[PDB]
């Protein structure tokens, strides 16, 4: 449903598609696309305030379709940038499986580091998990002392009644 | 703007004049630490990014190491996960002696009957 | 309730209907309904303080409005940033079970 297309040896025109969905009005004449996509974009540009989010992608937006001679290495890093941060969409041509994998790889790299500049309450936690654990060896402890109290009180009566002779 | 400083250079790359040779030199090594560039394949993509990798390389331990004043406590936390458990362990050779003992005293008390 | 809708093989009048409960009045004159959209949104916006919370809503129903040549990439950008937020409801084909979920 992405694609608009006619295809036919000699041209076809189907009688029974019915009237477009369009509008005929007028607007500024433009020599190439570019031009127009500048020129709105500029429009929607300079009404919003320097402290927008959605700015910076606007001028990558405008900057992509800037022409030029000797603009090969600004643009394709530019291109980059934007990819980089999910807003290009990869024409899966080579830079859906290099750019787009080696970001991801950049990705999954620093969550130990992100994790790691904060994790110094990580010892803390893991020691806290482990003594959750380890501190009822006191308990356990415990108990055997109980039994070795019992054992001790039936020797001592023993030893109680054989000092009678 | 972020950007600003690349439109800078890449503006100064193209700056021609008597007696620039220096500062369009040292206007393109850092243009290309930057990854900015794109090294045309003659000696800069072997030995001036060879070295940008190099030197991202190398402070790798040293800027963990300026916030690594947690890494002592992660590890000490780390050692002791298998440290403590000797105290279970020696709860459970307690509780055996203590069967032993048990075993034992009460064969005294059989024995001191005579 | 939240749909109206008139059927018949040939256009049937319910005279027991009754007047809608509209009025008459008039406006400004737009080739397009997103014109009238993006005007009505506009004058809602510029008299609010750069502060307020929902003027980004505001902007971004207003950039899902616009229309033009190569917008492709930045309007289907913005979508996703709408529907992320819970504003743009939708439409049960794809994206209420992929970029939702």
């Amino acid at each position: 449903v992405v694609d608009r297309q006619t295809g036919a040896v000699v041209a076809l025109n189907d009688l029974s598609v019915g009237r477009y969905d369009v509008t005929v009005d007028v607007g500024p004449s433009y020599t190439a696309r570019r031009d127009a996509t500048v020129s709105v974009l500029t429009n929607v540009l300079s009404s919003m305030l320097p402290t927008d989010p959605m700015r910076p992608a606007i001028q990558g937006i405008i900057l992509d379709n800037i022409d030029g001679e000797g603009l090969d290495d600004f643009k394709e890093y530019n291109r980059n940038q934007l990819l980089i941060s999910g807003i290009a969409k990869p024409r899966n041509e080579k830079e859906q499986q290099i750019v787009q994998q080696a970001q991801m790889a950049a990705q999954s790299q620093p969550n130990p580091e992100m994790v790691l500049a904060q994790a110094q309450m990580v010892a803390a936690q893991a020691e806290a998990q482990k003594a959750t654990n380890e501190t009822a060896q006191t308990q356990i402890k415990a108990f055997t002392a109980q039994q070795d109290a019992m054992e001790s009180q039936a020797n001592t009566v023993y030893k109680l009644a054989q000092a009678r002779n």
